[PDB]
C-alpha cells in the first residue's frame, strides 16, 4: 500500500477511510444564495462605527485574498497520489472552493469593497501572508519530500489557520451584537468546511508518516518550523493591519492573535512537534464559543 | 479575447456566458441516496422476463464502464483554457462526475453486478467503446489542434451521444411498465448532466472556430469524421450486444438505433457537417417522451 503508486480500478479501495472526507464536505455543502445578505448591508451602512467599519472592511478584504482566487491544489492531488479515492476527496473539495469564490465574490460586490479589492496585494501585510503562501507551494515538484512538506504546510497551516482569525473576528459581530447575520452564516459555512479539508491533510500526513518514515527527516521538521514561524508572524501582521484604525469594544487584536496562536500549537503538536506560543486560557475561554459552533 | 491565454484576474470575466454552464449543473446536482432503489432490486429479481434481465444487466454494465471510472478530463480543463471561469465550469463538472460514479458504483452492487463488471472487457462491443475512447485522447497533448480535436469528440460524442442509448433503455422499462423508478430517476439526472456538459463542449467549438480558425483544417474535420464514424460503430455494436439474447416488447432495437443515429446527426449538423442517416419520422416520435422528459 502506497500513496503515491497509480491504482486503475475503483474497486477495492486500497485507502477507504478517506472516502469519510467526501461523505463530510457532502453534507457541508452549501451556496451564498441560501443567505440574505440584504441586513448584512444595512448593518455595515448604519450600525456599525467608523472604526468597526475599518475593522470589517479589512476583514474582508483579507478573507476574499485567499477565497477569491484560483484555488487547484485538492484538484490536483491525484497527480500525485493517483488514486481513485484521493480525486474523489479531490475534486469534491475543489468544487467547494469554487462555491466559496462565489459568495466571497458576491460579498466584495454588495459591501462595495471591488475597488479595494482590486489593489488588495498593495497591503504590506498582505504581501507577507502571499510571501509564505508562496513558500509553502515552491518547491512541490521537485521532489516527494517536498511534494509532502508542501501539503502538510498547505493543510495544516493555511486551511486549518489562515482564514480563522478573519471568520473569528466576523462571528464575534454576531455573537456579541446580533450583528451581520447573513456573513456570520457564510463564514460559519465556509469555517466548517476548511477544517475538512485541513483534517484530510492530516490523515494523509500520518499514512505517509506509516508508508516512508525517510522522508520526515530532522531537516523536514526544521524547514517546517521554519516555515511556520513565517507564516504566524504574516498573520499577526495582518491583524495590527485589520486593527491599525482602532480595537473592537468586545474583541480585542490580542485575544484573536491568542486564538490563532494556539491554533499554530495544535498543528505543530498534531505533526509530533512541540508548542511554542504561550497561550492565554482566559482569552480562549472568550472565544471557545467559536469552537463549539464550528465542531459541534 | 483567447481561450488559451492565461488570466490571473477573477472580475470581470472574458467569458461570462460560460458561468451558466456552473448555475445549471448546480441546479442539476443530484445524490443516488436521494431515491430507494430497493423496488429496483426486486423488479430485476421477480417482475421481469429472463429476456428483459439480460437487456438490464448489459445496459447497465456498459453504462457503468463510462460512470464507473476516474473522470478528470472537465477538471483538467483549466490546464489548456487558463481561465477562471472555465474552472469554475470544468471543476463543478469534475465533482458531477464523482456523483455520477457513486451512483452506478452502488447499483452494480444492488444489483450483483460486481463481478461481472471486473470482466467487463471481456465484451466484444466493450473493448470496441474503449477503443475509440482512447483513440479520442491519445494525442490531446502533441499540440494545441489535437486538444481541440480531443475536446470536441469528447463534448459532441462521448457525454452527448455515448451513453444515451443506455439511458433510453433504462428509462423506458418505467414509461412502459412502470418498473425500475429508482433507476429511472437516476438515469433521468445522469442524462439531464451529461446534457449539460455537452452543451459546454459545443459552446466552447464555437467559439475555438471564432478565435483559432487555422485549427479548423480540411485535416481536422476528415479525422473528427473518421473518429466519429468509428465511434458510432462501437455504440451499434453496444446495442447488439444489449439486444442479443431478444428484444424488448416494448421498445424495438431499431428504435433506440434511429434515436442515437438522429444524435449523431445532429452532432455532426452542429459541427457543419452533413447528416449521414436517413431517420425514421415514426420511430422518433416513439422515443419523443424521453427528449421531453430530459430537456424540461
Ligand atoms: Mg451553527
Ligand atoms: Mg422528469
Ligand atoms: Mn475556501
Ligand atoms: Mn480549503
Ligand atoms: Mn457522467
Ligand atoms: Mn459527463
Amino acid at each position: 500500500r502506497s500513496l503515491f503508486t497509480p491504482r486503475f480500478e475503483i474497486k477495492p479501495y486500497e485507502y477507504p477511510e478517506l472516502l469519510e472526507f467526501k461523505d463530510a464536505i457532502r453534507h457541508s455543502y452549501w451556496l451564498h444564495t441560501e443567505f440574505n445578505f440584504t441586513g448584512d448591508i444595512q448593518d455595515f451602512r448604519t450600525h456599525i462605527s467608523d472604526v468597526e467599519r475599518a475593522v470589517i472592511t479589512k476583514t474582508m478584504l483579507a478573507i476574499s485574498q485567499i477565497e477569491v482566487s484560483v484555488k487547484r491544489f485538492w484538484g490536483n492531488l491525484y497527480n500525485y497520489f493517483p488514486k481513485p479515492e484521493i480525486e474523489d476527496v479531490g475534486g469534491s473539495f475543489l468544487e467547494s472552493e469554487i462555491r466559496h469564490k462565489d459568495a466571497y465574490s458576491f460579498l466584495l460586490e454588495k459591501l462595495g469593497l471591488n475597488e479595494m479589492f482590486r489593489n488588495v496585494r498593495q497591503y504590506k501585510a498582505i504581501m507577507a501572508r502571499i510571501e509564505y503562501m508562496e513558500a509553502f507551494m515552491r518547491k512541490k515538484d521537485v521532489s516527494q519530500q517536498d511534494f509532502v512538506l508542501s501539503l502538510v504546510m498547505f493543510s495544516l497551516f493555511v486551511e486549518h489557520i489562515s482564514l480563522f482569525s478573519q471568520f473569528v473576528i466576523m462571528m464575534s459581530f454576531n455573537k456579541h451584537k446580533n450583528l451581520f447575520k447573513g456573513i456570520s452564516n457564510a463564514v460559519e459555512a465556509t469555517s466548517k468546511e476548511e477544517e475538512i479539508h485541513g483534517r484530510f491533510g492530516i490523515s494523509l500526513y500520518h499514512l505517509l508518516r506509516e508508508e516512508q518514515p525517510e522522508l520526515f527527516t530532522d531537516e523536514f521538521y526544521a524547514e517546517l518550523k521554519e516555515l511556520a514561524e513565517q507564516a504566524f508572524n504574516a498573520e499577526k501582521a495582518i491583524l495590527d493591519w485589520i486593527f491599525e484604525d482602532g480595537e473592537l469594544s468586545f474583541l480585542s487584536k490580542a485575544t484573536v492573535e491568542n486564538y490563532i496562536a494556539n491554533r499554530y500549537n495544535n498543528s505543530l503538536v498534531t505533526l509530533g512537534l512541540e508548542p511554542i506560543y504561550n497561550i492565554s486560557p482566559a482569552q480562549l475561554k472568550e472565544t471557545e464559543w467559536f469552537d463549539i459552533e464550528i465542531l459541534s
